[PDB]
């Protein structure tokens, strides 16, 4: 009679919490989704093995349109687990799933796990200084969206950092790279010419957060736009004015040029 | 000869990630701090029992002044772990400790854990809509902190939610409740009269996130300022312009007054 929303964490099968793993093991049915994001440091097989339960994978349509016909029915008589990468309820449409559960007379509990939102603290940037977040999306056809550019502008204008998720093609497994994201932003800067993203802008690139050997790089766009950050997923951050301690971290830990100690502080 | 920063999570010893547990079990020395946050659902004993090691708890002074004398020295020959509540680098100054580790020729790694920063997702509020964060600090003698009041104003003007970390004096076993935070805010409103935080302001309270039964409440200050939300830790959130689905969740899951369903766009 219970539904558990369990986060799988950041990168591999060991990123789930002890509580989440033990609970998942005692569930009769286990579902999961990998359309909001993917566990690049592992496989479905490794996760199934660790849990010892068959994992029924669900698509975006399965979740958004038929959650109540696929998941909730089984929760009426058994304990069901729903696994998602990161922290449950972070993906904007997932909170609503708990309402569907209530309507179905099904109890639901949330088992947290690490999220990129909190994991970006490894960049040395103070968490309280982050402002609104955005997603960099690929233009397509006659559609050229640029809201993510305005978000950076609103934040930087107030001395706040901007966390940028990069467009992902879940099923086609086609991730947008930090390099690609920078190119798009430079192109958006050439149209709106607001002086928000240029070759002199300082950015931070975080890749494979959660891994024991993540890639943390900071520098000006002109030097990082062609650098190789490794395998996805990539996260882009456009910092606002830095606190000296933030700058010292980016320099000592993320190889940023000493120049930021005077230009961006 | 390495140093591991390992987060313990939100509420109890099971909120640690499997990755963190397996590594912590193999460290020669284990240190920790419990002044940056409160893990209401566990004890040092349970943690030690789960990890199978004795944990030397450090005070804020031991850490902020003598980290390189108490911890780093051992890391130069043994595998050392440093445990903290939630995620080690979120809303703390522990990131700077990685710089010290580096300067002393000690490699460090970070194992994330669920954090209050991403756990706000359980409130139903879109996490991408959160703006700058702030801390409601206890007034000290004649010094009365107010900066956190201007943060709410800045975000509200932009329609962004505001996450408010609540103060803590671990050495005195004092943990600010949401009620206390609301009282301090009304007092600041009385001084500045910016129409930022009044008895008609809608607020959200999340208490003991990470537990199976956290307290999630939403409503007007006048009605919530004297309500009992259970034991600490608590966080206070001042939402901005709400999406309809955010409001539906606050009402259906957080017991908010059906009135907020009628959103003014
Ligand atoms: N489980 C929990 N529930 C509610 N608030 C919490 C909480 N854990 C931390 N907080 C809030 O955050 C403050 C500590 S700030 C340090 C946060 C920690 N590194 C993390 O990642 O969560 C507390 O005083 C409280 O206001
Ligand atoms: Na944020």
């Amino acid at each position: 009679m219970v539904l558990y929303f369990i986060g799988l964490g950041l990168y591999d099968e060991r990123d789930i919490t002890v509580k989440g793993l033990e609970i998942a093991k005692k569930c009769d049915y286990v579902f999961a989704e990998f359309y909001t994001s993917l566990m690049a440091g592992t496989t479905l097989g490794r996760i199934q093995k660790l849990i010892g339960k068959e994992i029924r994978v669900l698509s975006r349509e399965d979740v958004e349109m038929n959650f109540e016909n696929i998941v909730l029915p089984l929760a009426k008589e058994n304990d069901v687990a729903f696994l998602t990468p990161g922290d449950p309820l972070v993906a904007t449409t997932h909170a609503e799933l708990r309402i569907r559960a209530k309507r179905a007379g099904v109890e639901s509990y949330v088992i947290h796990a690490p999220s990129i939102y909190s994991a970006v603290g490894i960049t040395g940037l103070h968490i309280y200084k982050f402002g609104k977040s955005a997603t960099v999306a690929y233009p397509e056809g006659n559609w050229f969206p640029t809201s993510y550019y305005d978000v950076i502008k609103e934040n930087a204008e107030r001395g706040l950092h901007t966390l940028l998720f990069l467009d992902i093609k879940a099923e086609k497994r086609m991730y947008m790279t930090a390099n690609e994201a920078m190119e798009l932003l430079l192109k958006v800067e050439d149209m709106k010419k607001g002086g928000v993203f240029t070759d002199d802008t300082l950015v931070v690139v975080l890749a494979r957060a959660g891994s024991l050997n993540p890639t943390i790089r900071a520098g000006y766009v002109k030097d990082l736009i062609r650098e190789d950050f490794g395998d996805p997923p990539h996260i882009l951050i456009v910092p606002g004015k830095l606190h000296i301690v933030e700058a010292e971290y980016l320099v000592e830990i993320a190889g940023a040029p000493r120049e930021i100690l005077r230009v961006n502080v």
